């Protein structure tokens, strides 16, 4: 066990293993409290995050639990990974307090693509590298449900890794009206007329990748009906075969009061792209979610054949996700959490 030593700092008690320095206030969540650091043993600069209330309800605990597991799986150049984490208690029954630790990350991909002039190859480079990480978390069974720009992280060598899982966090009031929270997510899931699975999350590349040909956002909604309205004008209302395998009644009601409408060509609304990223734009933002392509799929594509490589694009280990059906007390659930901390063991 290290030594641990204590600081104030923003009103909060740091109390963290000395190989940890130089700690500077950086940001606060409702989730946490996160510091920049200097980590001595490993010479990187990261980020250290003490959760908040991480064992208050069931809820908390369980969520505490789930964000833990999926940061010790994640083990690929394109998504965050886990450095460390600690706790300073010494014994189950003082256990209170949870600190994970990842590297720092600068800029997100908000910042380039207001920034800065994108050449087609920059888009090529950057959505491959989504897609890379998006085909290991995907063969994992692990669906991600938030991806947008500002969980993207980029330096200045272009690289780009995901973070920000989304562990069910997002509220109502988070989603409603004008808000980037909302513009990159799926249709079947923004008003609930489907359970989440892995091809929303290509619904959100499709919207990143044509806002990197624009600059600007594709479907800024004012609210989630003026949303639906502008994403039906560009792939056209749905058909007899989808509205066959619409199952919700909520759904078809509303759906079945609009005037029918036709796919849009996608040529004369990204004007001057490259024709294979509208190809493979026009492949990504289908309404009928069985039909999108998918990231091993699109890994194949013509647009990404610069980059493109069969044997350096790897899979994930198998992530037992059982305990998400199953129904515990909160110290069964802060007993589950302290285990895997004291198993946690660094990379290389
Ligand atoms: N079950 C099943 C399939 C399904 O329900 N798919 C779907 C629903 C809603 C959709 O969105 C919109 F209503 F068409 F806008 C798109 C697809
Ligand atoms: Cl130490
Ligand atoms: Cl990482
Ligand atoms: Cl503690
Ligand atoms: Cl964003
Ligand atoms: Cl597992
Ligand atoms: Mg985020």
């Amino acid at each position: 066990r290290p030594t641990f030593y204590r600081q104030e700092l923003n009103k909060t008690i740091w109390e963290v293993p000395e190989r940890y320095q130089n700690l500077s206030p950086v940001g606060s969540g409702a989730y946490g409290s996160v510091c920049a650091a200097f980590d001595t043993k490993t010479g990187h600069r990261v980020a250290v995050k003490k959760l908040s209330r991480p064992f208050q309800s069931i809820i908390h605990a369980k969520r505490t639990y789930r964000e833990l597991r999926l940061l010790k799986h994640m083990k690929h150049e394109n998504v965050i990974g886990l450095l460390d984490v600690f706790t300073p208690a010494r014994s189950l029954e003082e256990f209170n307090d949870v600190y994970l630790v990842t590297h720092l990350m600068g800029a997100d991909l908000n910042n380039i693509v207001k920034c800065q002039k994108l050449t087609d190859d920059h888009v090529q480079f950057l959505i491959y590298q989504i897609l890379r990480g998006l085909k290991y978390i995907h063969s994992a069974d692990i669906i991600h449900r938030d991806l947008k720009p500002s969980n993207l992280a980029v330096n200045e060598d272009c690289e780009l890794k995901i973070l920000d899982f989304g562990l069910a966090r997002h509220t109502d009031d988070e989603m409603t009206g004008y808000v980037a929270t909302r513009w990159y997510r799926a249709p079947e899931i923004m008003l609930n007329w489907m359970h989440y699975n892995q091809t929303v999350d290509i619904w959100s590349v499709g919207c990143i990748m044509a806002e990197l040909l624009t600059g600007r956002t594709l479907f800024p909604g004012t609210d989630h009906i003026d949303q639906l309205k502008l994403i039906l004008r560009l792939v056209g209302t749905p058909g007899a075969e989808l509205l066959k395998k619409i199952s919700s009644e909520s759904a078809r009601n509303y759906i079945q009061s609009l005037a029918q409408m036709p796919k849009m060509n996608f040529a004369n609304v990204f004007i001057g792209a490259n024709p294979l990223a509208v190809d493979l734009l026009e492949k990504m933002l289908v309404l009928d979610s069985d039909k999108r392509i998918t990231a091993a799929q699109a890994l194949a594509h013509a647009y990404f054949a610069q980059y493109h490589d069969p044997d350096d694009e790897p899979v994930a280990d198998p992530y037992d996700q059982s305990f998400e059906s199953r129904d515990l007390l909160i110290d069964e659930w802060k007993s589950l959490t302290y285990d895997e901390v004291i198993s946690f063991v660094p990379p290389p």
